[PDB]
């Protein structure tokens, strides 16, 4: 007794762990039911699709599932319902890990239901089409014998795998066997229509219950049901089209796998016939399917989870408690320090150049994460992907492995040192971006033209709230160049960065105006900066080169429209067009705020039209300044027509046919003082009212009308906010205090339409637009 | 490549772990120094103290310690100064562990220096003195060879192990060799020092850097070096002296060693000859030795901690993620409840008692717990430890396999049903005694005698804020024959425990009050539960039994109060001694105001003396009543003196010779209105003012007096907070109005003396006193 | 019970095979005694001679050396003589291979006199020879404690391994550890030798029964 036997982990594939040929997973009665929600599938099933993705580059990545502990039950002392006369002959209680085991399974039955039926649909006449239908037989079996096993005699004949106590007993048997869990009844119902002779059809599923079995919450099985039918819709969608939305699940393509060497070998053991890296160079119609079982092969052969098995349950509890207390994973800049440790030059570093770049990120990391552990890993992976943008041009993952193995291949690209510690220089530099014209946006750069400074300090607050950190490559890529360079161009430098970066806010303005999201303006700057630019002088985003030197200071702008063409569309009747029609209150708040202060610039309340607005005092009061947003004036975004009403203030039902009228341009103004707080709002006379209050040019008409509101009750909450003598000018509430008629739907429709026409007439000059 | 190595785990006793002959444990360069703080340390200790402990009872208990991941660096890749020459044969580099195995090797070198030195002091001339010391001898020896390594020639001719990179070399070559980090350097000198002959004094320690070796913090060495020198204090005292604090570490004694085969056997695979245990039986010079001793072995060959040991370091790495993720362990009763599901009867559960008792404890956790994990953890702790009271009288520790094992101890004893079923229903009681009288203690029981409502009320609800919780296995205990009585004996019973709350809380105001610290009374309530009391009739803490019947009612009087004496202290003259000489605001506040509402029950401002008081009004207005605990007219613990003087506001240093009497009864009352938020405090002057304003028994003193102390100002922080006109009748604060002369140190004393007798004259009825 | 255990084999260099810090080899009562005449030696040595000589050439060379088949006694029931106050923690009965096994602790013996008494033999100032000085340091005690087993108090503090059931009971103490066997007493007192100060002599040997241990042959001896 010092190790005898105690515990006893070894790695096995999944497939080498479920389809061992004797055994039965059983989820011991203590358990809850299932529980993941979504978000840990998609983090489960990008795991293995990631680690699928990097195997063609690295030939032995294996890619982990984690840990599943469990009592090797030997005298069947846990099947608390069992008929001893048949349970399995080597029974694992799952004591820890049955939520990812039941995903498991899960993950199997659609792989197996989506390659099945896909290669029905196969012309079995084509070499490679048949090629493709015996690959999937292959792996079809192959699941088939993971989920399900195939005891020989009987009704019933097929056991499943997972179990739970209590709902369902394991037997062969006609009576006294039962598959009445969430897993226990899916898997039973999945395996049964696999079976099926002329079936083919894709899986319906019955759902349980057909007048029983209230063992459960039936919570559970709807839960346990959808979970697995969106498993079975993010495969189908993996595959299929191409709208390719942001996260989804992006496993190699035809073209990847056909020309993957080692992938073909690590996961066929074979080369492929070259007829086939033809028909998949291309999709053709065969490429959805084998895409499929390139994934369905890597799942089974290639993700391990580590098996602890335990022969007595206390020493097991004990072994789950040591092993939920396993210290505190270190960032990828911590693991990658040792590597440049190793090349500066020796260990005689201290006073050389990749000292001070690590002492930059360190001092930065050190300073936002401290609060705490994970904390510490967001910012890093914060400071991480912006310079994935910028020294390279690939989309950095969130996960630790990739964080490591990127710097690490990055940082043994060009193997010296002037050009390694250039691409350290990388790194220190992203960190110096963030404290300066990210953490309060008035630094931006020196340079004199001082409307350019606070119009791109504008661009800079608006681009830091709201998403959009695409951007943080690219504008960090000039931030660099500015700081440097020649001490004579300082100034060449400060413009370039600063018109870079109010066309990276024109470019988010009009993308998010005129589509309903952030839909591919990732992969756009993405592109960009991997894009070849003039032949062969730079890289988009440095790339290798020299830090200092690339791109210009425009190729910028032309390429941003000559996209704004294709599927962006540029010419202001179209993109008024799209931007009138879209919700933009429902998507960002700093977008409406930055469209709203674009088409009021230096505006003036319409006559022709009673609550339109209109331009032409090329420097009235010129909203397009960082001052200005920040300026809590006029800083609440304001519905005309509310978003809630119940039982009908009144207004106008012509508004709420469509939820999204509410939202566009048309209904909001920039209103200053109060929100829904203090004092506010009511129904369409009241907000007449409340905006004629803020619009007149004297005091003897502000008190006159601030009176004028109290009869109704203006002093909403009190006695009116901030509400006695203000003076400023807000050009869009007073042509909005000039309408009467009514708050039609046609009038906000209007209303949208011109906005969106005076920002893009406002804005459209920082891309510097001819094209 | 499907289990292609990757990964290699094994058990080892720590003693396998670290002694292995051609071993090096080498801390690579990206992990963080020392770390834990001394909290973490001594549970450490506290775990394997723990298993020792158990492990005399179940002779199979094993320890377990955790998980160190390595990297079994074959190639020598990773020791990042290195001398090939003479790198040991086998080095682990450690990517998780580190902290544990660090805390470890400090641990063996506390041991052997204890074992060393204690061993010294040995009559080696008297048998069982022959058997310690070698057995000293033998234990010695397997920690030497556990820190520290013979390599065979040269200078440095020992190896530590841990090692870390960059600072320390492993070699034994006269240059060339280095061991400057903090464990490094403490394992070399240390080892030094065991290797002395002619020494045998305890190990001093002259932490490093003779001049130099500033690659570290400096204060890395001072944390490690006081983390090993608190190890070696902690055992010491745990060993030798007989202060027993709260934590210590607790480990067998010389009988409980000597009597316990299991042990014996199991530390040292034989029976100890009985002239040791003879000797052991009652410590004799020698015991402390042997206790250190066996705590030692069972460190060494019982503590095991899993290796996990990767070819790889990046495979290491995904690995130590992939164990992050480890699930969410379950309370004790969730993996209790089936032990109680296959007793009720079989699995015909639904309508059956159990299920019932089982619905109330899961309903009352589902409430209190639900907002985390851990929280849920420590409500099902909080609902444990008195059941642990109540049904047995044993005090269970907050650790999981010991809940779960006394659960199963307490449930499997009478092991029929009925007897098993009350066991539970005993479960159900304490959850809904938490429902009752604790959540708001307005509910109490029924009954007439309506004080009593509001008596046993302020008991509760004075029970429950500051600690003692030590109680709640006595009234649940009392609480259950509320709800269980034939209908005629319901009104005996709500008495039976309105009382016992009342006693409890008179038996806590005096304890609490005379000692310093809960110090007896833990051991106190557990004794009475335990106690055999009247012969056959019943026993005190329902043990089987029959939940309706026991105790009585009163026996609780008479055995506090029969313990009141011994170190108890009762007699009026000689607890009012105790109790003016402890500063009761330093323990527990609601201690504090317990003693000061019941100081002035119907109490009257003293006119012989200017600011004591005196009692006599039978129904004044009386205090202890669960209305007047929250009853914020009085609820503010005032401290005439203040605790803040630093410049002297003026005040009297007589008070502040002794740091104790700032905070006795004679310097505190219940004050309404403000603490120090509102309106407040000053010099002893305007603090006259203050006590004199709030007494006034006319309106035409109460703004007289307003003014007044406005003039030197009571109106401080704004105008004074809810200060204009009001009734309230405080007796204290007029006997405090009424002293003129100074606020002198005597008469501190002499106030605190007089609140005292009269709080022990309210309370001492409580347990209806005649002992 | 399908494997559950039956057997367990794994390689072991004679080295990892011999020193286990805890263990003990123990000789059934039913072995036959020593017999290997001189040319299964002679075998034993020219094979190990020749993987080494074969090492050179290839680096993955590794020279086996046959089985043995042992019992882990875990409750000491074939120790047939014993002293459970302080019997090795680990002892292994062989059932099969006791002969290479007293062969191999003869040969360690063998390698560890000649090692050793050449090594005194050192003008120990000359680099290279003090090189090979501190190499004779490291092999001499590296076999040492291949033969013998450090138990850490009392006389007869050191245990050897290989043992023979009825003659030898392992002990640390005084009275009750005997050492009679042909093999237990070669290395008990080639142990005693090795530990020797001031010796450096090549060793003698000094046989058995001052007038006793005929519990065995003689010619065994």
């Amino acid at each position: 007794m010092e190790t005898k036997e105690i515990f006893d982990a070894a790695p096995l594939s999944v497939s080498q762990f479920l389809s061992e040929t004797g055994q039965g997973l059983y989820i011991p009665p203590y358990q809850r039911a299932y529980s993941w929600e979504l978000p840990k599938i998609r983090r489960l099933l990008s795991d293995v699709a990631h680690g699928l993705d990097q195997l063609a580059e690295f030939e032995d990545s294996i890619c982990f599932l984690g840990t599943v502990i469990a009592l090797r039950d030997i005298n069947y002392t846990t099947v608390e319902p069992k008929y001893r006369s048949q349970v399995p002959s080597k029974v694992m209680t799952i004591i820890d890990g049955q939520q990812r085991m039941t995903t498991l399974l899960l993950l199997t039955t659609v792989l197996h239901e989506e390659i099945r039926v896909r290669a029905e649909k196969l012309t079995r006449d084509d070499e490679p089409s048949v090629w493709c239908y015996n690959q999937a037989l292959d792996v079809t079996g192959r699941l088939s014998n993971c989920f399900e096993e195939d005891m020989r005699y009987g009704e019933h004949r097929y056991y499943p795998r997972l179990i739970r106590s209590y709902y369902d007993v394991w037997s062969r048997n006609k009576g006294e066997a039962r598959y009445r869990s969430p897993i226990g009844y899916y898997l039973e119902s999945y395996g049964a229509y696999a079976r099926d002779p002329d079936a083919v059809k894709p899986y319906r599923h019955v759902p349980i219950d057909p007048d029983k079995t209230d063992g459960v919450d039936l919570e559970a099985y709807r839960h346990l049901d959808r979970m697995r039918d969106q498993m079975r819709s993010m495969l189908r969608k993996a595959v299929g089209a191409g709208v390719k939305r942001e996260d989804d699940i992006q496993l190699p393509t035809g073209t990847d796998i056909g020309q993957s060497q080692n992938l073909q070998f690590a996961l066929f053991n074979s080369e492929f016939p070259p007829s086939v890296v033809e028909q998949l160079e291309d999709d053709a119609k065969m490429t959805p399917l084998t895409r499929l079982i390139v994934f369905a092969n890597y799942l089974l052969h290639r993700v391990t989870v580590a098996v602890v098995t335990a022969k007595r349950e206390d020493y097991g509890f004990d072994m789950f408690e040591a092993l939920n207390t396993t210290g505190q994973p270190l960032t990828a800049i911590e693991t990658f320090k040792p590597r440049a440790i190793k090349e500066e030059g020796l260990d005689e570093w201290q006073e050389s150049e990749s000292k001070l770049h690590f002492d930059v990120v360190e001092a930065y990391l050190d300073r936002e994460g401290s609060s705490s552990a994970d904390k510490r890993q967001t910012v890093t992976s914060s400071v991480l992907l912006p310079f994935a943008m910028f020294q390279d041009g690939t989309k950095l993952t969130k996960r630790l492995n990739d964080q490591r193995r990127y710097l690490r291949t990055v940082f043994d690209k060009d193997p010296d040192i002037v050009a390694r510690r250039k691409v350290l220089a990388g790194l220190a530099q992203v960190a110096r971006f963030y404290e300066g014209p990210w953490g309060s946006p008035t630094k931006v750069p020196s340079c004199d033209d001082a409307t350019l400074r606070t119009q791109a300090g504008i661009a800079l607050a608006a681009l830091r709230e709201g998403g959009h950190d695409i951007v943080v490559g690219l504008l960090t890529r000039y931030f660099a160049a500015h700081r440097l360079s020649s001490p004579e161009t300082v100034e060449s430098s400060a413009r370039q960065f600063l018109l870079a970066a109010r066309s990276c806010a024109a470019f988010y303005a009009l993308w998010r105006g005129s589509f309903g999201s952030t839909a591919g303006i990732d992969g756009v700057y993405r592109s960009l900066m991997t894009h070849v630019v003039e032949e062969g002088m730079p890289r988009f985003a440095r790339f290798e080169r020299d830090l200092t030197e690339v791109p210009p200071v425009e190729a910028l702008q032309s390429y941003l429209k000559e996209q704004l063409r294709s599927e962006g569309i540029y010419d202001k009747q179209q993109w008024v067009a799209r931007a009138a029609m879209t919700p933009v209150y429902q998507h960002s708040k700093p977008l409406t705020r930055l469209l709203l202060l674009a088409a009021s610039q230096n505006s003036t309340p319409d006559s022709a039209t009673p609550g339109l607005v209109v331009r032409g005092k090329s420097g009235l009061l010129e909203t397009l300044e960082l001052e200005r947003w920040n300026d809590e004036a006029f800083a609440t975004i304001e519905h005309v027509a509310p978003q809630a009403p119940s039982s009908n203030g009144s207004w106008n039902a012509d508004l709420y046919e469509d939820p999204e009228l509410i939202n566009r341009i048309g209904n909001l103004t920039l209103l200053p003082a109060v929100e829904n707080a203090s004092a506010s709002n009511r129904a369409w006379h009241l907000k007449r009212l409340m905006f004629r209050a803020l619009s007149a040019a004297t005091v003897e008409e502000a008190e006159k009308t601030l009176a004028d509101a109290e009869a109704q009750g203006l002093r909403l909450g009190s006695g009116a906010g901030e509400i006695v003598r203000q003076a400023r000018y807000l050009p869009l509430v007073a042509a909005l205090a000039q309408r009467e008629e009514e708050w039609t739907a046609e009038f906000v429709e209007a209303r949208s339409q011109r906005l969106c026409s005076l920002a893009w007439d406002a804005l459209t000059p920082w891309l510097g637009f001819e094209p």
